[PDB]
């Protein structure tokens, strides 16, 4: 084995060509130089991160107050309309008509005019009415609600003519019956029950701290444990993230039915643990209930965890018996703090006075279930039974809830959806009320989409470093970068979506209440695609948001403290010139109202080009973006003329490019501009964003085993990012890039570590463990793929002696048949440039020099061939690994601090629950 200090040679020399010849080929001298050398057609300005938030705080604040103005007038209306009504029985006569969605034209027919800001055909001159495929239509309980909301539509034209802004306009009822305003045809056996929706829930009714008992007796063991199991699992599907539920059993004995031994928070993961868990119980012994609702009620009065002090309730699902056990509710529940609701699934004879008296005496409501189906009708019915001392509140439940972020149902994106009940109070100087009124006539919301809340955020004016987050005080965030659909609400912890820490956890804890500061921490950051970690200095400012409970933040990487601007060309942005400008691409952003995005590129080149080139003014149009993007196309340009053109050809080099803030990139040749794969937008690809973190070289790897060919002919990537001082303050506008033909390097890599002989490997790797660089000639066919699943000991015994420091992120967003996601992803923790040992497997040691190549993030290891010795503890694989996530076991007895909301309606004195 050779010694260090010939490895050392061989490193530096190996690390100054690739240096030397990625920063002359790249051309980072002259773009910097051009940038400070004009300083004139730009301009920098502080991005002040409390003055934004603050802005952007009160923007979304007046958007929630558009929002809820439009709730509270549809539901004063709604509630005048129906006091006044009828109840026209005989509709023989009286023919109502209305536009049913999803219907077909084989014997009203709009003509469908489609407008922006709507993806599909609307008709804003009628009102669709969705109703369940399952439900019947014009009957004796449907048409009376057909024709009390016909009054409804008056309603959603003034809403929608004095704020045109506004999204989807819906009402909700007892039967379904989603009248919403913009009439659009349905999706196209479609399920959509407008009751079974997080809107709809967490409008009619509170957050509860529910139970569950299950009867588990032997003697009802079949199918009605298969009833019990998919009643209770719907059920679980129905609690929100703002209750807590937990699930026992009991036969003779209460246990828990998962590892939980208390109120756990009703979120996805313990949801889907309670389901299984469920799903694994089986019946023997005999039932005791007395036991049973005693230990449910130490779990109620289980004040030593994590729980919203706010509608205790206990769900029991038994089937029948005769033991009304009236000492255990007496003992407990003298007060009556504590709603029973007892259910009776299955068909069979037993007695049912008992189950029905514990609902009755404890304020709660008893259920059958036959058979299939009615589980779900069955569901909506005790949210509505909770509402009566809501509805009782009187000018007290007016307030408005918002939902967290879910996919819209007609495919619009990402939506909120607003909430409030209706009720029939009327008449409050005489009060002959105080009747039906108990129950809800439904619910009626309006939409706002996240691509509404990003227009209130200017991300363009930032570094691709920065972004904006908003958290409810649930702890999930409103907006992020990595909040991806999947296609379900989705949900994203503020530690579930960044990489965690002391800090991010104490001001998860210190503004989730609703608090206001700044502060600069010193952390490690995740890259755009999850491939590489990085690490830098980031400073969080947060404001709470004083008319809603959410809270918004802002992060800004200590360079992007301030940004750049322009005061106040057509040949350079022409698919015709691109034989001398190279292939450009144009990042398709909203720069115009008038034009669309197109994805296409080419397309999008031709109508970006067409609408600037013709007045140039533009009235109604953007200034600050097109601007920049101009003199950014400028600054590539000018390069491209300079520097490219004076060496057209290159040996080493197969190509060039530049992409920059603003969207513009240059490939030289013609050849290379169809070898081009990565996005336009420049704030979506990942080696932007790495580069700017990075203050050395960063050789992004290719991709494995991709289709289509984008190894050989395609090369290596590597960047640089381009780093200005105007007047001694920084900004990283732009990074550059090369593509390294493999031949020339494998050429050049065979001057030390020769081939085609087994006796010693000498590979190079970067940040990630990504092979680069192989003398086997059979590695270098497969250069691209993650290290551990070729050479899995060797980058072990790297992470063992702390050269390769790795942690793992939980992306719950996934295709698979929500599985979570293990996402792993290393990087250099020690600071040390020099690595040596024996990596031994037993009798047989290798040794090994590993030395880092300098101002770059690349590692060259010196290792014995691995036909020296078979060795092989386990194949290590760095990719999307589908596995379990944290065990959920452990982190419900140390959970993330919540705050609940202090608005509860219960144990109302003037409640009646006759039922
Ligand atoms: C609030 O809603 C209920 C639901 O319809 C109303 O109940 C109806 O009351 C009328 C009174 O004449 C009866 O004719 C109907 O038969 C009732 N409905 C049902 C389903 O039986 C109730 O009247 C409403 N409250 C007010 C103040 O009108
Ligand atoms: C909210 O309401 C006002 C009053 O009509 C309206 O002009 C405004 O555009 C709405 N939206 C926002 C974001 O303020
Ligand atoms: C609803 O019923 C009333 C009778 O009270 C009738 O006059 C009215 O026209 C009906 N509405 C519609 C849309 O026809
Ligand atoms: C990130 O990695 C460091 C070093 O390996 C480790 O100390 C830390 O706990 C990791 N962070 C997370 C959130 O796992
Ligand atoms: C864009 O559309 C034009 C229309 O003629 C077509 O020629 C071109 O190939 C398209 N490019 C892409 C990438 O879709």
């Amino acid at each position: 084995f050779p010694s260090a200090v010939t490895i050392k040679s061989w490193v530096d020399k190996m690390q100054e060509d690739l240096v030397t010849l990625a920063k002359t080929a790249s051309g980072v001298n002259q773009l910097v130089d051009i940038y400070e050398k004009y300083q004139d057609l730009y301009t920098v300005e502080p991005n002040n991160a409390r003055q934004l938030v603050e802005i952007a705080a009160r923007d979304i604040e007046k958007l929630l107050s558009n929002r809820s103005k439009a709730l509270v007038r549809l539901a004063l209306e709604a509630e005048k309309v129906q006091a006044a009504h009828q109840w026209r029985e005989d509709f023989a006569s009286n023919e109502v008509v209305y536009y049913n969605a999803k219907d077909d034209l084989d014997p009203i027919k709009p003509v469908f005019i489609e407008d922006a800001n709507f993806g599909r055909q609307i008709s804003y001159q009628h009102a669709a009415v969705h109703i369940p495929t399952d439900i019947y239509e014009g009957s004796t309980i449907v048409l009376n609600e057909l024709n009390w909301t016909s009054a409804l539509d008056e309603v959603f034209k003034k809403n929608r003519e004095e704020d045109p802004s506004l999204l989807w306009q819906v009402f909700g009822s007892a039967t379904g019956l989603a009248r919403y305003y913009p009439a659009s045809p349905w999706v196209d056996i479609d399920l959509y029950d407008v009751r079974r929706r997080p809107w709809y829930i967490q409008g009619a009714a509170s957050p509860k701290d529910m139970l569950i008992l299950v009867d588990v007796s032997g003697s009802v063991s079949g199918l009605t444990l298969k009833l019990i199991r998919t009643s209770v699992s719907e059920m679980l599907e129905t609690l929100s993230d703002d209750d807590f539920v937990n699930v026992a059993s009991f036969n003779s004995n209460a246990q828990d039915v998962s590892c939980f031994q208390h109120l756990v928070q009703a979120n996805v993961r313990n949801k889907k643990v309670l389901k299984d868990a469920v799903n694994n119980i089986t019946a023997k012994g005999i039932t005791d209930y007395k036991k049973g609702f005693s230990f449910a009620f130490e779990q109620l009065l289980n004040y030593n965890v994590s729980r919203a002090n706010c509608n205790k309730i206990i769900m029991l699902f038994t089937d029948g018996g005769e033991e009304r056990a009236q000492e255990i509710f007496n003992k407990y529940n003298k007060d009556k703090k504590v709603r029973v609701f007892t259910f009776s699934v299955g068909q069979h004879n037993y007695d049912r006075g008992p189950i029905q008296w514990m609902a009755c005496e404890n304020k709660g409501y008893y259920y059958e279930i036959p058979s299939i189906g009615a589980i779900r009708i069955n569901t909506q019915e005790y949210l509505d039974v909770l509402g009566r001392p809501m509805v009782l509140a009187g000018d007290k439940a007016k307030q408005v809830q918002w939902t967290n972020v879910y996919l819209d149902a007609l495919e619009l994106g990402l939506v909120i959806t607003g909430t409030l009940p209706v009720f029939n109070i009327t008449g409050q100087f005489e009060n002959k009320t105080n009747l039906k009124n108990q129950l809800i006539l439904g619910v009626m919301g309006v939409d706002v989409s996240l691509e509404d809340i990003k227009r209130l955020t200017p991300r363009f004016t930032l570094c691709p470093n920065g972004y904006y987050f908003a958290i409810d005080p649930n702890g999930y965030v409103l907006l992020h970068p990595n909040l991806q659909p999947k296609n379900e609400p989705v949900t994203l912890d503020f530690l579930d979506a960044e990489l965690e820490n002391d800090i991010k956890v104490e001001i998860r804890n210190k503004m989730i209440d609703g608090e206001s500061g700044e502060k600069t921490f010193r952390t490690l950051v995740k890259s755009q695609d999850e491939r590489y970690i990085d690490k830098g200095n980031r400073t969080y400012t947060w404001t709470p948001v004083n008319g809603t409970d959410y809270s918004l933040a802002l992060v800004l990487p200590t360079y992007s403290f301030y940004y750049i601007k322009a005061k106040l060309d057509s040949e350079t942005l022409k698919p015709d010139n691109f034989e001398e400008s190279g292939y450009t691409f144009i990042a398709p952003r909203d720069y115009c109202n008038d034009l669309k995005i197109s994805d296409n590129n080419t397309e999008f080149l031709l109508n970006f080009n067409e609408f600037i080139d013709r007045t140039p003014n533009n009235p109604s149009c953007n200034a600050d973006l097109i601007n920049r993007v101009l003199l950014d196309a400028g600054f590539t340009n000018e390069l491209v003329q300079n520097y490219w053109s004076k060496q057209k050809n290159i040996k080493g080099v197969k190509a060039r490019f530049v992409v920059t803030d603003g969207g513009i990139t240059r490939v030289y040749p013609k050849e290379a501009g169809e070898n081009w794969q990565e996005n336009p937008e420049t704030y979506e690809d990942s080696f932007y964003k790495r580069s700017l973190d990075n203050d050395n070289y960063v050789f992004t790897a290719p991709y494995f085993n991709k289709s289509g060919p984008g190894a050989y002919e395609s090369g290596i990537m590597v960047s640089k990012a381009v780093e200005i001082y105007i007047q001694g303050k920084l900004l990283k506008p732009a990074v550059v890039g090369i593509k390294i033909d493999v031949n020339s390097w494998i050429e050049n890599f065979t001057k030390d570590c020769k081939r085609n002989s087994d006796v010693m490997d000498c590979v190079i790797l970067d940040d990630g463990g990504f092979l680069l660089m192989a003398n086997h000639d059979d590695y270098t066919n497969q250069i691209g793929r993650f290290f551990g699943e070729i050479d899995p000991s060797l980058m072990r015994h790297l992470v063992n002696i702390s050269v390769y420091a790795f942690n793992k992120s939980y992306d719950y967003q996934s295709v698979c048949e929500s599985c979570i996601t293990e996402q792993t992803q290393y990087f250099f923790d020690n600071d040390s440039k020099s690595f040596s040992g024996v990596l031994d497997c037993g009798n047989c040691s290798r040794i090994f020099h590993g030395e880092k190549l300098m101002n770059t993030n690349l590692i060259f290891i010196m290792v014995e061939s691995k036909g020296t010795c078979p060795c092989d503890t386990r194949l290590l694989i760095q990719a999307e690994q589908t596995s379990d996530g944290p065990n959920p076991c452990d982190m419900v007895k140390q959970p993330r601090y919540r705050k609940g909301p202090d608005v509860c309606f219960d144990n109302n004195v003037l409640e009646d629950y006759t039922d």
